[PDB]
């Protein structure tokens, strides 16, 4: 249990989010992942914290990063993307550290899409779940982590 | 097509939320609904806007109030409570005004609870859905309406 | 044993129907609820009867009205709208008067819409069910009530 | 693109309906298919139109017939009977002519019967679906084709 | 937690129960809701208590009433009728007061009827469910509240 | 009300049964459809009746034949083959004549095959259902018709 | 048939009930099955009747006792315990004597436990079903039988 | 691989069949289980065979009796009654002897009753399944066992 | 047990395919069923074989024809259309001749359509299944039959 | 909590296991139930313990024996065989003694067989579950019980 | 927007396909993955194009490669193997470039195997789907990409 | 093939098992994965065998390792952890070598946990499945591998 002052917020981005801004902008906006990173840095700095923002298309890599967060970070904001719907491994990785504040963010409103996107394994462990609020949802994520680590 | 300056944000609260603060505090907190209304006032004032905060246990009264919002309010933040899981009628009321920003809020993380609580009819229409962020999710909801109204 | 001559036909409209004509015209049309009442008044007048045309967003008020109709009305034409899919209470209220002719009307074709709209509780009691015939469906309902009540 | 004045309405009847009036009169009534055809003739005549009334126990023949309508008829009133629940081929035939007005009719209230009768494939293409209005439902069918063909 | 001596037992009746005795007598009997009320007065009196007997067709009103019971009554006997199968709101209302004794009553045996009537949301909170015992199940509900209020479990 | 003495038992056979004896002998045997017919004539003759034995690959043809039985035969022994699993039309055709004795026969034990073969629409109307008794199931079907048409 | 003064009420207890009072007291109480029997004898005595109270872990033995009840008892109060959820045999035993009043009792609130406990086969035959009223449910069961026997 | 001449056909009856004749005659007829046994005696005798006719309300006793048949009888005609729908144990017991002919009989047409009555565990092992042919179904059962025992 | 040299490939087309070209061309194209036949002939000829191309809206007729394919043709290319999803009779007809090469073809990509179109009874017997490759799927079908018959 | 030193380990075998060694040898092998009992004795003696090995085809008798194990044994190694899939009663019997170490064994890999065999009611109570390790799975059960009963 | 002449076709093979030819030859045949690459090179050579043939057991790697194709290749022939049934990530990666012709290929007839193999997440995005046509299915994939890219 | 004497037993550990002993002790215990490795080494030594003990959070790596086992190991003891419930790829890797003895081990009693954990894809291929026997279950795994390779 590290404070925002003492350790960064881990910001984990799942598969395909590296291409944010290039595709279906009605759904994902025209902002890039670098744009989202800047939003997070800004939100975190208003609370005196920092962020460790990362993206990967590999499930095992995200699990590896979650374990790292357990030791060195004050919380996790995670947009699991497609792995939200299929990754028990990601869920179990978040379950390994009980105390750590976790906020799940979906840029798109998953509940308006295909029936298989309605269920997220991460939601049973996330403290909070933000969906369909665009890239603003990442800001919400940082704010809630700030409130929880506080 | 109203700005925060021209009309208040309707903040609609479903059944049993009048008792916020007296029950299951691990889930719902120790803040009262009056406390939540005070938070929403301040959150909207940060954007120069105002709120019209209401609560009812009646699904029909909620529908009636959604219809009013279509003509009088700049958006809706709604916490449908139990009616999230049962009310097609509230979903259809929200669907009668396509341009109105709508943000759904759940104090608790409904995805951690019983399986019948995992589905929300309101989520198919709401612009955004915030769950499990405590009463702070209302602040999120107001900020998302302020952003959607502002563009 | 109550004709159209002895008592009005109750035309009951469920939630959101008060905004008919303003929303989704491809599905619902551009006629108003008032236009619908006019179509019912006329169809009833052609059979020597009259209509008592009501609308509510409240499930309980619909139930109260169905109880009133048992005593004062020759039949019910009901568009339950969203309550078709959720209200066991309205089904049960229609079931409290066995002999009263009941016709269920849906302006849209609910079978072309989402899977949750495909089922209606009211349909297991309604004598007949008319769907996707537009506002003309209410004229068919009055006509079926006239035939049954006759 | 045909009107009621320029081409007949096709009234298509599915399997077992040739026996209307001899069986389960609680469900189907004491009227015969000839009585139904007279109702349709009368209803079409009130809009200055004509009917082409047909019955078949064969799914493929119904398909064949539906194809003939595209070319020669102003709309279809179809009582698919048992094929309502089983026939994707009838559904697809009806889908081959997007503009043709189609109204599905069930004499019985299929929603009061066995669960396998609750679903109809035809209902996803039919402009309108009338069920449980007895043989009167064919009159409604013809009236709705007249409205649709006249718009 | 109020005793029977200090506060009435609330008896809440859901939709269509105003018509009891008029319809389907094989299922519901020929007694009316006022006969039911008399039975409850009698049973409560036998334990030194009183009832506050109410009926509504409105889900919201039943929720409002459950909230009143929370502060003013000793327990609730509820026949949710149709709302049994659809109302998470009523379930949640009953969930807001953890120690209030609650007994759910169905006149009819819902397990012998349509499959949609077999499930009741109320049953996961109720501290006893009585079904198919006719109007006598309201007496059983009163007796069970009396036993729960009186106990110091 | 037609007796064995006054009218033949209609013996109906579904799709692919014309090939009996040519395929999967472990399931269907090495006897042919003509051998089955001989078995039925013989079983019927012992009670002084006769059989009208037919086979079709066409659902609508089977329906047509069922209607024919209503008036001319004393009962139906039916092996619907694939149509048992898909035809609501055949079930409804059998439903049109309440009093007529009907016995459903499967050569194979359909409950030992793929899950989609487990359900038969015909079984909810058939007075009796014989499955997995080989071609001897037809003889039981004639014997059962003979007792039903005799009490 | 039989009245309370003519024959005893059969009270039948299914599996694991012999251990009542030892395990899971939160769910089942701290009273023993012998305490339950005494509750029942008192309840019946107040109506001029008697009780024949039994317990078995064997489904067949329960069936054998239900058959016995048909000829010698005024009704049955049955807590089928785990057999509620699995035994069609016991349901069918109860169904063999139409007029015998039957009341099903569960000590625990089966609707608050595992989902497989929500369904009881006995409930479709039982006149009344009492669940989650603790051992007092047995008292309600006797009272109900007394009302139905006397009518 | 017993012939009808060497051992009896076992006719096993499940729960509640002891009451046959007393209830629901519309579905079950007014013949008693003793009537059915006599019918089975005569049916087997037409093929030179005999029967061993038993009834129990106990699932475990039916399993015990199926085990006995594997060694002592030429086939099994079984009407499992309610255990058709619930007893994996009785299915497994019949599966323990691969060559024994088995024919399942239901007096009632189970496919017309409640949905839970539509499935039988026994039907996946039984060579043949006869339902809704009344007590005559037992005759069909014996005839089928005579044919299967006769072919080899 | 015949070769492309000794017997034709039966190309069977199910219901509504007689109308190919006149309906939904994004899904079915603008080529006709006569064009498809020409394509089949060209492809069978490149392997020295011939085709017997047929169409019917009748399930029973299709079964009759599969039965003829057995002592007469060298394989079947079948586009069952709607009967794919409904016809156990057709599946069973294809099952009576164990050795006959069968290739199933759908012009549309049935996995992108309604849920009831996702399942095909025919696919459990078909050697190969080609979907959503337009009318070119029929050439694939002939080519596969050629390779199987080889 | 009875130790290995002071009370036998109950080895409870369900229906049909008396025939081990006579059928489906690829699934169950060629060892007999007697051979399994010897393996158990040997495995237990290696830990200073003994075994009380039993088999029955009767679900109620298994329950009665589970009840005995609560008072006389140090743990139970149970192979419920077909009752694994059907018996709520045996699961509830096991649930009446919280602390008793219980290990479920299946000779066959139940997950490779029919879908109805995939689920076992005993598995939600068993400390551990061993499947498809052959008769060696009983030695693993004895070894787990030794570890759980020990310290 | 690239043609066969200006950019290679990406051929992506999923997990376990590296072992092709070593087991279950009834299902998978006795040709190697290298034998399959040769078939693809030759089919593409005949339409003037080239192939970039790859295999991986890693879902994230397959997503990484799909992102590459979006900018450097004219089309994708993908045999997702086991990831066809589990990978929403792969579906989403393919959905990020709407114009690219995608053809899904299965060597075995997935509809004749276990019920979990019947659904493919890839089939809802693939232009076409070829199953059960053995390694020859890859040649149809290439032929179909040639047709669509033109 | 290889015996215990000639090749090591592969012991494969899936995601999150690297943290064994640090979390959820009631379910997983306080022994570490090094403790589990020692138990495996001890159990195999008692049979004249050796072990090759590995862990990864990466599904494709686990697949790569399974392929290695095929040529180099006498059998596999595998605790797939979360991948039991989601990985068709691992199940397919295991099926690539029919005769290799495979024993699946779960430390926790997956049947007492959430409903999604009750199903394992690996269980349809594994010779035996041990669950809820704690870290002792690996010992059972090794013993069973020893009996099968014999």
């Amino acid at each position: 249990p590290r404070s925002l002052a003492n350790a960064p917020i881990m910001i984990l981005n799942g598969p395909n989010l590296n291409l944010l801004g290039q595709r279906q902008p009605e759904i994902y906006g025209s902002d890039t992942l670098a744009d989202v990173e800047a939003l997070c840095v800004k939100a975190a700095a208003a609370h005196g914290g920092t962020v460790d923002f990362r993206q990967s298309n590999h499930e095992g890599e995200l699990v590896d990063w979650i374990h790292e967060a357990r030791l060195n970070h004050c919380g996790i904001v995670i947009n699991p993307a497609a792995y939200s719907h299929t990754s028990v491994a990601i869920l179990d990785a978040l379950n390994t550290c009980d105390g750590l504040p976790v906020v799940e963010v979906h840029i798109s409103n998953i509940h308006q899409r295909e029936p298989f996107r309605h269920h997220s394994y991460v939601s049973q462990r996330a403290d909070g779940v933000v969906a369909g609020c665009g890239v603003q949802g990442y800001v919400f994520g940082v704010e809630r982590i700030a409130a929880l680590a506080g």
